[PDB]
C-alpha cells in the first residue's frame, strides 16, 4: 500500500496490555461446551474492517477527558449483529483500528487502554494508571487494538447480561495548534472493528427467536422521529425536558412488561359508561359520572385510557368563571347505546375530571383517581346533555383533544394518582430524569405540552415483549438531532436518563435520529444536552 | 395452472410410504446468479394427486393424509454480494411487510376503522391512501389516517331546507393535490352514495364527526363542538344547494346534523379553521357506503379481476347511527398503506406477492397486487369473517395467471 | 520517475474489496457470446487515464458527505464514451486513478468502497461497512483503484439500464487546515479512469443509432446555458427556482415523446383565427374571440403556441384601472388574411386571456381553458379594431413580449389549466420539484420572469426521440455555475426535481455549464444549492 | 463480422439445463421452409420499413411445432430472402442483419449494418446468419428477451419502367433453417401455458369468413380508422380484463 | 430408489408373449426404406413414462370386464402425439408400466395379453 491509502485487513496490532486471556484455549472451552468446532462466521466479514465510531477532540478539552468507548459485543459490527439472531451464544476478541485525522503540525496523545469487565469506562478518573497505549495525533497510519473476550463463562450467552471489556479513550495530553488561531482546531478519532480471530457463534436457535430473559431494546426507540407519539395523551412529541422527579403511571411498562397503572399503550378513545347524569346549577355545568361495568383491562372498575392529565385537585381548582373545574383535558363526547347506535345530533365538548363522591353541597374536586370518582363536565357555561342519548343506561366515548389552563398553571409534570397510590420515580446522580414533550391542542395561543414518561412505541414494545434491560443498567441511545448530539439512558423502569441540569429543554425535529449503543451500568455519566 | 401433471418427468410417492423421500430441486438460471431483487423464475416442485386415497375401512367420514416438506440448502448453494445487512436494493424491499404477522388491531385506508374480515368484490375505485408497489398514489391523503385539517372558506347559516353547513379548502397546502385537504373522505356525502331527504333536512349517506374549530396559532374554539357530515356539493347552485357527483376543491363541505342549530359566530367564522374526525356513518335509507368512493373530477380509475381471481377487500368497522353494523370496504390496511409509501416494495408487473391466511377455521391466500389491491379465488360476494388472531405468512410471488386457495 | 512528477500509465492499485470477479474468465464469456475475440478498443487507450471528474472537497462539509460515484459504463473515459457510438454491447472492468488535490498541512481521509450492483451509492446510510480503502488527503501519489464488473450476464446491452458497481467517495475524517481561518480551503479530488484490462465491446451498431429504449439523456440540457428559451413562452432562461408543486402542460414532453398539451416544442407565434370581433365599451376594451377551424395539430379547437400565463381568475382579477384584466402576457397582434394579404396599417398592444361565452351582462374572465373561452383585448384605451383588417372573416398572429402585472402578484409558479384537466407533478423525498426562470419584458422596472416546466431544446430533444429514462430514474446533471456546483434530476414525465429548500433561488449566467451525471433512481437525494 | 462461438453457445445450455443432447431432428436442419411473404408497391418511398424477422422459434413451421414442448431454446437460424418480380422493374431492398436492442423500425441508416441489397432484377436467393446473440444461456420460450433480427427496407423505390398507372406489386419471401447449434431446453407439456400469456398468433384467424365484430355481432365488412374510441363492452386486455358488461 | 418411491424409467418389464418380433432389425428396415437413420425423437422422451390413460376397477365387474386396450399408435404418448404432426410415417414398438391403485388387503387379477394385429380386442 501507499503511505496515504488504506485498504481493508490492514492491522498494526498494538498490544496495550500484556494480559491477554488465551485466545485460542478460550476457543477450546466454547468447542467443549456447546460443540461449537466449525466457524460460523464468513471470511469476509473476518477479513474487513467496518466502521463504528467517529469521536471529536478540540484543543477545548483537558487531559484525561474521556472521548469514547468500545464495549465488546456482538453489536459493534453490523454483519455481526445480524448473524448474532441465529445464535443463542458468542464468545471471542474482536479487532478495532483507530485512526485519527490529525495533521503533521498539531500535538496531542490520546490514552487507549482495555478495561477489565465490572469497571466502567466513564468512571475511570485516571486513565494513565491502568496500562495502556498512547496514539499521537500526528500518526498517519491506523492503529488496530484487540479487544479481549475476559469472560467468566465458557461462552456469552446472547441473552447475557454480563460485563464484558471495553476500549476506551482518554486525552492524555491535549491537542494544541501551533498556528495561533481562537477558532477551536478540531480532530476526529474514528474507531473500526473486525470480529477478531478466535470469535464465534455457539448455539442455533431459529432466526429471531426470543430467549429467555427478554428482546434486545434496539427496537425501543425509532431509527428516526417521524410523527411519535407520547404515552398521555397521544399528543405529538417535540422534544426532552428534564426534571426531578416524575409520577407517570399511565401506559408506563417496565421491562418486565409490568405496568402500575390502568391503560393500554396503543391510546384510543375513551369508551365508558353513564352511571348518573346531572343537570347544569347556577354554580357547576352538567357533568356525568363514569364507571365500567368491572370491565378495565387491568383495574376493573377503571376504565380502558382514562386521562390521568384530568382535571383534579392537585392541578388546579375551580374557579367562578367558567363553572367548571380551571385546568384539564377535554374533547367531544359521543353517546351511543350496548349495540354501537350512536347518538349523532350534538356531540358536547367536555373535561375529563375526577370528583368527590361523597359531597351532595356543591360537588367539588377530589385529589386523586377513585373508580367512583370520575367524570366528565361540559365545557359550555349554560347547556346541559341531552335527555334520551345520555341517558343512565347507554355509554359515551371521548377522546383527549386539547388542554384547558383557566390560569399559569400546566398539566406538564403533574399526574393526578390513585387512592393509596405513592409511585416517585427519581433520578440518582450525574444522570437525571427525562420525559418527552407531547403537543396538546390549547384553549388559548400558547403551546400546551404535557411531559411524558415514554412515547407510544416505546410502551407497545415494553408491553408485549420482555425487554433484556437488567435492573443493574440502562440501553442507552445516541441521539442526533440538527444541533445537538447527546445520550439517552432507558431503565428497566421504562424512565430516560441523560446527563444535564434540571429544567433543560431540547427540541426536536421529527429527523431525529436515534442510535442504539448498548447496555451501560446505571452509574455511568451519559453525554447529555449543552 | 398444469392440468395434466403426468406428462412432465415426474416420480410416484406411495400413501403407503414410511421413509421420507428426498428431491433436488435445481437451479435453472439463465444468469450466472440470481439478484436478491431479482423478479426472475425459479423452478418448482409440485405435487399432485395421481391415484386418489382411498381407505379399505368403508367409513363416510373423510380419511386424511398429511403430506409435510422440509428444505435444506443443497450442495451448490451459496450467497454471492456482501451489501450491509437491511440494505435497500434497487427494485424494491421484500413484500414480507405488507401484512402483520397476527391481524390484532388492524386499520384500514378509508376511515381507520378496525378491520373485520373480507370481502369479494367485482371492481373497486379506492384511491385515497392506496399505494402502489412504486410508492405512488392517484389520490390526495397520506397513509396514516389523521384528522382532517382544514380552513373555513365561507360560512352558511340554517335554513327551513337545509341545515347550516360550512366550506372547505387548504391554501395550497395539501401534500398532494394543493386544493384537497390532506384526509378529505371519499366516503363523503355526494350524489353516487345517497340522495338528499326532507328528514334531517342534509344529506342522508356520509361519514359524521365532530368538529373542532381552531384558529391559525392553535387557539382552540372549545365551547361547542358540533356534530358534522362530509359532503361534497356543486358550487353553482346558490337555488338550495345540493350535492355533487364528484369531489372538486372548491366543492368541499361540512354540514351540521342537528337539525336547526346553528354555528356559533366567532369560533367558525371564515378566518378559522376546523380539524374533523371521521366517527361514525349515517345512512338515512338502505344504501351503505361500502365499496362506494365519491371519484375526483375527471378521474376514472377502475380495479377490476381478470379471471380465476377475484378482487378482495377489507371490512372496516365504523361506529353506526343505528342498530346495525356499520361496514366500508377498504382497498389496504393502513400499515399496508404506510409500507407501499415510505419503500418501493418489489413486487414486479406480472405477479403477486402471496400470504397464507389461517383464521380459526378457514385458511386460504391472499395476493398483492403491484396495484396495491387484493386478490383471492372464490365467488364475487364472498364474505369472510377475521378475528384478531387471524395469522398472515409471506410464501413468495406467484404469478397473476395463478390460481389462489381462496375461502370456501 | 522523479517523486513529484506522474506519467501515465503509472498506477498503484489499492484493493478495496478481496472479492473481485476472474476478470479473463469474464473476457472468454464474452467471446463465446458475441464473437469479441479480439480486442475492439485501441492500446493507446488501454495505457493511458484520461480525466473523468473533479469534486471540490471542503473544510465544511462534514464526515458521510458524498463527494461522487464513479458508475461502471463506457461514458467514464472520454475516448470509450466516443466509441461507445458504434457498439450495441461492451463488458469489462475500468481503472481508476484518484489525485487529491492536498498539502502537506492538511489532514483528512475518504472512503472508496466498491458497491454491488442493484445497491444505489447515494442511498447507503452508512459508508465504511462495506470492505472500503482509505485515502489520505496529505497522499502525494495517485491511488488506483479497481471498478469490477459483476454481472448476471454475458455482457452489459448499450441500451440495458442493468445495474452495474460503482466506487462512491464519501468523507470520512473531515477536511482541516491547521492555519485556521474563515476562509474555506478547497481541495481537489480528481478522478481519471482506464479501460482496464479484459474490457472490450461487442456488437457493431452504425454510429449515432439510436437503440430500443431511446437515446441517452446527455443532450437534454446544453453544454452551457447561453440564451437559452423556455417553453411557456420562448424568453430568456435565468434561473432556478425550487417549488413544491407545479401544473405547466404546454409543450411539455415526456421520455416517451408524449405530451399532454395543445402545441409543439419550438415555439412559433400563435398563428390564429378570428370567430366574433368585438368593439370597446366604458367598463372594459375592446376584445376579439379567437379559435380556430378545428386545426390545433394536438387539440383542435385550442391554437398553436396558445399561452398559459395568460390572464384568468386564477391569475388575477379584472380592475376597474386600464378596463382590462390586471395580470397577463402582452404583445403586438398582426391581423393577415387567407393568401397572405396582411393589414398593414394597425398593430394593437394585446393581452392573452381566457372569458366566459356562456356570460352574453359584461363578459369576464373564467377560470380555465376553453376551446370557446380564447379571447384577447387591448392594451389601449378606447381604441377600437378595424372593420375590414380585423373582421369576423380573418386571421391573428401574436408575438409575446410583455409581462404585465397590475397588482403585487404574478404568473411565475401559475399554469392556466383546461377544463377536465387536474394535473399535479411533485416530489415525494430529499428531492423537490425544480423550475426553469424565465424572463419577460417587464411593465415596469422590475424583472418579469415566469418558472418553466423545461426549456425548448429539452421539449425538442424528448420529441424526435424516445430518451432513455426508465420510470424508476432520473437523469442526473452536475451544474457548473461560476460559484455554486449541484445536481439536477430530470424524470420521464420531463420534470426537474433537484435536492434543497423550496423557494431556493439560482442565478445562472449563460456561462452556466451542465454536465451529465449517470441514471440514477427517484428515490436518490440530489446534492441541491447551497 | 463477428460470431458467437456456436458449440460453446451450446456447451452453456447443457450447464444451465442439463440439455446435453440434441431435440431438433436433422431433417428440419436441412430444409429451408418458407415462413413470411411480403408485399411491395410502387406506393412505398426509399426507406420504407418492409418487415423484421426477429430471431424465435415461430420462424420456422416445423420448429414453432416443436417449441410447445419445450420452455427454452438457443442458437442461430438460417435465412434466404428472394423476390418475384419481374425483370423490368427498377429498386432495390436492403435486408440487414441487426444487433439485438436495436428497433429495426428506429433503424435510419440500413447500408451501414451487415447487409445485402436484394434487387428485383435478382436470380437467386440471399442467404443470411441470424446469430444468437444472448446475454442468457438460453432464452425463455415466453421471454420478451431481445434478439438479433433481418428487417427489409425500401433502399430505392419500385417503380415500372412502362406506361402503367396501375400499382405493380413486388413479393418479399424469406425461408428459414434452424443453423446448427439451435437447440431445446426444458420439456413442459406439449400445449402448456407459460407464466406470463400464451402467443399472440391466436388472435386473428386464418381466413376471415363469416367473423363478426363485438358490438352487435354482425358481419365484418372492413377497417376503418379514427382518432379516438370509447368501446368498453366485450373488449378484453390481453391481461383478460374487461370494464363492460358483457 | 425407496420401495414407495418410483422414479422415472423405473421398470420391470414383464414378459407376456415369448415371441417378440426383432426389434432392431425392424428398425434397421425402416431406415432402408425412409433413410431415417438417425433418431427423430428426442432421448428427453425415450427415457421416462408419461401417462396415457387411468381405468377404474370395482367390485361390481365380472371376470372377463374388458377394462381397455392400448393399441400401438404415436396417440398413446402425449409427447409422441404431439410430434405425429410433423411426420407422415412411423415404426417401432412402445413400453407400458402398469400401476394399480389397490391396499394391501385388495384381491383381484387382471389378465394382460399382447393381441396379435388383425384382431378386435374388444
Amino acid at each position: 500500500d501507499p503511505p496515504g491509502a488504506t485498504g481493508p485487513t490492514t492491522s498494526h496490532v498494538v498490544v496495550s496490555n500484556p494480559e491477554q486471556p488465551n485466545g485460542p484455549a478460550q476457543r477450546l472451552e466454547m468447542a467443549v461446551a456447546t460443540g461449537a468446532i466449525q466457524s460460523n462466521v464468513p471470511e469476509a466479514i473476518r477479513n474487513c474492517f467496518a466502521v463504528y465510531r467517529t469521536f471529536a477532540w478540540n484543543d477545548r478539552m483537558p487531559a484525561g477527558t474521556f472521548l469514547g468507548s468500545v464495549s465488546l459485543h456482538p453489536n459493534i459490527n453490523p454483519y455481526t449483529s445480524h448473524l448474532s439472531g441465529m445464535w443463542a451464544g458468542w464468545g471471542g476478541s474482536f479487532e478495532s483500528r483507530v485512526s485519527i485525522s490529525g495533521s503533521g503540525v498539531f500535538a496531542g496523545r490520546v490514552v487507549a487502554s482495555v478495561i477489565p469487565p465490572g469497571v466502567d469506562p466513564s468512571s475511570i478518573r485516571d486513565p494513565g494508571v491502568l496500562p495502556h497505549a498512547f496514539v499521537d495525533a500526528r500518526i498517519t497510519e491506523p492503529v488496530s487494538f484487540m479487544i479481549p473476550d475476559v469472560r467468566n463463562t465458557d461462552y456469552h450467552r446472547m441473552d447475557g447480561n454480563e460485563p464484558t471489556c471495553s476500549l476506551g479513550l482518554w486525552v492524555y495530553q491535549p491537542l494544541i495548534n501551533p498556528f495561533s488561531t481562537s477558532a477551536v482546531s478540531t480532530c476526529w478519532v474514528s474507531i473500526e472493528t473486525k470480529p477478531g480471530g478466535d470469535f464465534d457463534f455457539c448455539l442455533l436457535k431459529p432466526p429471531g427467536q426470543r430467549m429467555e430473559n427478554g428482546v434486545s431494546p434496539e427496537g425501543l426507540l425509532p431509527r428516526r422521529l417521524g410523527y411519535a407519539r407520547g404515552n398521555r395523551v397521544g399528543g405529538l412529541v417535540v422534544g426532552l425536558v428534564l426534571v426531578a422527579d416524575h409520577h407517570q403511571v399511565n401506559r408506563h411498562f417496565n421491562a418486565n412488561s409490568i405496568t402500575y397503572g390502568w391503560s393500554t399503550a396503543p391510546v384510543n378513545p375513551m369508551a365508558a359508561e353513564i352511571v348518573v347524569k346531572h343537570d347544569y346549577t347556577n354554580n357547576r355545568n352538567a357533568w356525568l359520572s363514569i364507571g365500567a361495568k368491572n370491565k378495565g383491562p387491568l383495574f376493573p372498575g377503571l376504565p380502558n385510557h382514562f386521562p390521568d392529565s384530568c382535571a383534579s385537585t392537585l392541578v388546579g381548582a375551580m374557579d367562578t368563571g367558567r363553572h367548571m373545574p380551571a385546568t384539564g383535558v377535554c374533547g367531544p363526547a359521543i353517546g351511543f347505546q350496548d349495540n354501537g347506535d350512536v347518538f349523532e345530533n350534538e356531540t358536547p365538548a367536555v373535561m375529563f375530571a375526577t370528583f368527590n363522591p361523597l359531597t351532595g353541597n356543591p360537588i367539588a374536586l377530589y385529589d386523586s383517581i377513585n373508580p367512583a370518582s370520575l367524570a366528565v363536565m361540559c365545557t359550555k357555561s349554560n347547556s346541559n346533555f341531552d335527555s334520551s342519548g345520555f341517558a343512565n343506561d347507554k355509554n359515551v366515548v371521548v377522546q383527549m383533544s386539547w388542554e384547558m389552563y383557566t390560569n399559569s398553571q400546566q398539566i406538564q409534570g403533574r399526574v393526578t394518582p390513585m387512592q393509596g397510590t405513592n409511585f416517585v420515580f427519581t433520578s440518582s446522580g450525574a444522570n437525571t430524569l427525562a420525559l418527552w414533550e407531547e403537543r396538546l391542542l390549547s384553549y388559548d395561543g400558547h403551546q400546551a405540552i404535557l411531559y411524558s414518561s415514554q412515547m407510544e412505541r416505546t410502551s407497545e414494545y415494553f408491553q408485549n415483549d420482555n425487554v433484556n434491560i437488567p435492573p443493574g443498567s440502562m440501553a442507552v441511545f445516541n441521539v442526533e438531532t440538527n444541533s445537538a448530539s447527546f445520550q439517552i439512558g432507558i431503565r428497566e423502569d421504562g424512565y430516560m436518563v441523560t446527563g444535564g441540569t434540571i429544567g433543560t429543554h431540547v427540541v426536536l425535529d421529527p429527523e431525529t435520529r436515534f442510535q442504539y449503543v448498548g447496555l451501560l451500568p446505571l452509574t455511568a455519566a451519559l453525554a447529555g444536552p449543552n
